[PDB]
């Protein structure tokens, strides 16, 4: 669909994003491309403060603006967190803060590195003739040496793309409901379950390409933001553009449109009830590109797939619907095994509730979200 910016091959991911900006923005591009050296050297904060206020008017198209958001995003995280020890800047310089805020307001995103920046736009194809696989792909920007950002962002991207194979089946589902096509609806649901099952298998790759200790103690702090964060409790002031400190949540796959959309499709009311988990998942829609925010909107306006399946007294159709719900439970149960390996165990090894980069009480949050998904199982009900 061209209206919602959903690619046939890669879904919500930005298809074939640009690898370089125009020569007017070469000051920006140099800093972002050598973050591993400049942060380790300890001269990044000096280089950002001593830099001119470049204008956003020269960026012609969407892909250039998204690359600029990624460049400015990675820079802003590197500036604020620094080496990642404790010395954090609570104020972003006017020369970098103003254009980045204006670029963010143009794309209707917040001025912080989001999922759409560091995963959906932060990749390339080595050889265009070869298919989309880990060995044939590479990220555009990293933070540190040995941070496993290549493995992390690409395995994240590959799961997106796998799960996004079920997006093209969604028009078939609602058309089948409108026309009362039982066999088509059942086949479409089983196909969606199959894509979500394959997304879980693609998740297994994370164990090969990402080291837990590297992830937890190096990379994870550069994905953290400044909403519900003791290190920047009042917020982060943007010099020139805003008056008071402004709070924005750090990045997470809570900001992914694909996993939020299957909860909506299947009638799993994650964003209902007024609890803290519902609040986060609804709030993270502000951190998605406006077209994907519009897609989740369009999806919610359709009649309930759940209500349709429950009314028919049809064991095959219930089972097909349940395959999709089971597949989301499996995915989230496995995601919690990843959380145990990559957050909990590393955290216990270093010398009250643990916070995610997105800013949630992660164990309560994730187990609530899974529990809500488990509640939607029919079990031939
Ligand atoms: C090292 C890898 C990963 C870790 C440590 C991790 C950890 C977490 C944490 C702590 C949250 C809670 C939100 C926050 O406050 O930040 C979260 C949310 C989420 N993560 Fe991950 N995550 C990882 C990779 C992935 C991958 C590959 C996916 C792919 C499907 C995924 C899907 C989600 C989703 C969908 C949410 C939102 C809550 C939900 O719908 O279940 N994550 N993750
Ligand atoms: N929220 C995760 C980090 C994470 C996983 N996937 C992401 C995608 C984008 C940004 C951050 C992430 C954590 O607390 O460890
Ligand atoms: C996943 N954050």
């Amino acid at each position: 669909s061209k209206e919602y910016h959903i690619d046939e091959e890669v879904g919500f991911a930005l298809p074939n994003p640009q690898e370089n900006l125009p020569d007017f923005y070469n000051d920006w591009m140099f800093i972002a491309k050598h973050l591993p050296d400049l942060i380790e050297s300890g001269q990044l904060r000096e280089r950002v403060e001593k830099l001119n206020m470049l204008s956003i008017d020269h960026l012609t198209d969407h892909k250039s603006q998204r690359l600029a958001r990624l460049v400015l995003g990675c820079i802003t995280m590197a500036y604020v967190w620094g080496k990642g020890h404790g010395d954090v800047r609570k104020v972003l310089p006017r020369n970098i803060a103003v254009p980045y805020c204006q670029l963010s307001k143009k794309l209707e995103l917040p001025p912080i590195l989001v999922y759409a920046d560091c995963v959906l736009a932060n990749w390339k194809k080595k050889d265009p003739n070869k298919p989309l696989t880990y060995e044939n792909m590479d990220v555009l920007f990293s933070f540190r040496d040995g941070d496993c950002s290549k493995g992390f962002f690409l395995v994240s991207l590959l799961v997106e793309i796998a799960a996004a194979s079920a997006i093209k089946v969604i028009p078939t589902v609602f058309k089948a409901m409108q026309m009362q096509e039982r066999d088509t609806l059942l086949k479409a649901l089983l196909e969606i379950a199959s894509c979500l099952e394959k997304a879980l298998q693609v998740f297994h790759q994370i164990h090969d390409h990402v080291n837990p200790k590297a992830f937890f103690s190096v990379l994870r702090i550069y994905l953290s933001g400044w909403k519900g964060n003791p290190q920047l409790s009042d917020g982060l002031v943007y010099e020139g553009f805003w008056e008071d400190p402004k709070e924005f949540a750090g990045g997470s796959a809570g900001q992914s449109s694909v996993f939020q959309c299957f909860d909506v499709l299947l009638g799993i009311q994650q964003t209902a009830g007024g609890g803290h988990a519902a609040q986060f998942l609804q709030d993270m829609r502000r951190y998605m590109p406006p077209a994907h925010r519009n897609f989740l909107c369009s999806l919610e306006s359709n009649p309930s797939v759940r209500e349709f399946v429950l009314s028919k007294g049809d064991a095959g159709l219930r089972e097909a619907y349940d395959a999709c719900v089971k597949a989301l439970v499996s995915l989230r149960s496995y995601h919690l095994q990843i959380v145990t390996k990559y957050i909990l165990i590393p955290a216990s090894q270093q010398p009250l509730e643990a916070k995610g980069t997105g800013g949630t009480d992660l164990m309560n949050f994730l187990k609530t979200v899974r529990s809500t998904t488990e509640k939607s199982l029919l079990k031939e009900g």
